């Protein structure tokens, strides 16, 4: 399975769910996710324009799917393909995110 | 806040996340809704046509915001807006769902 997170909306997005699939891409247990925002996996190499995207899309409310150089727990990198999208309650107004993290490395 | 949950695809969809705000407004506590699917909140006069609705939105993967009769845990009826939406993976395969459970009740 992919992994997938929960997290809380602005201004500090936290993660209030992980599956046992995003702790097994990752090397992170449960207790070491929650209540962090998910940027603690990036890295020396991350591509930080990218970063930025995510940041834009996140605060515009706009799904995006993008691919970023993540880091597991034990320092090795690897491909994460993101899917972020609101979550929206009866008025319109974001309330959480969903995340899915593919590894896509070959 | 609204209740809210995520759900595992079918053919079984148990609740794999509850926030603290589905068990204030349920009166279940996070051990005794993890891994049930949310129709134990149902009881004798829930519309079973709604419920229908509901099935058959969920097995086509359409969202529905519809009102349907729940129970707390001490058995008192409540009116719950709900919005259930799939989450789709990658290649567009449903993997989870979102649930959002607002109390209408006057
Ligand atoms: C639901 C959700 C899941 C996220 N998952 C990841 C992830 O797996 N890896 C990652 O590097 N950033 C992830 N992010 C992005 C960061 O949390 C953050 O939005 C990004 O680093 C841009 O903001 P910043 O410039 O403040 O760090 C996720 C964000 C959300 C809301
Ligand atoms: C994400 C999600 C959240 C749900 N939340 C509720 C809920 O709060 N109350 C409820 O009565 N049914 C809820 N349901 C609907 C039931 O789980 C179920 O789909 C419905 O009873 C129809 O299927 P059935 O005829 O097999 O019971 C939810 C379903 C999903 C997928």
């Amino acid at each position: 399975a992919s992994g997938m997170v929960v997290t809380d909306a602005g201004p500090d997005y936290p993660i209030i769910f992980a599956n046992r699939a995003f702790s097994a891409i990752t090397g992170y247990g449960p207790d070491e996710i929650l209540g962090r925002n998910a940027r603690f996996l990036q890295g020396p190499q991350t591509d930080w324009a990218v970063v930025a995207r995510i940041r834009e899309a996140i605060a515009a409310a706009r799904p995006i799917h993008t691919r970023l150089l993540n880091y597991r727990k034990d320092g090795q990198p690897f491909w994460s393909q993101l899917a972020i999208s609101p979550v929206r309650d009866e008025t319109e107004q974001v309330v959480a995110f969903v995340g899915l993290q593919t590894d896509v490395t070959a």
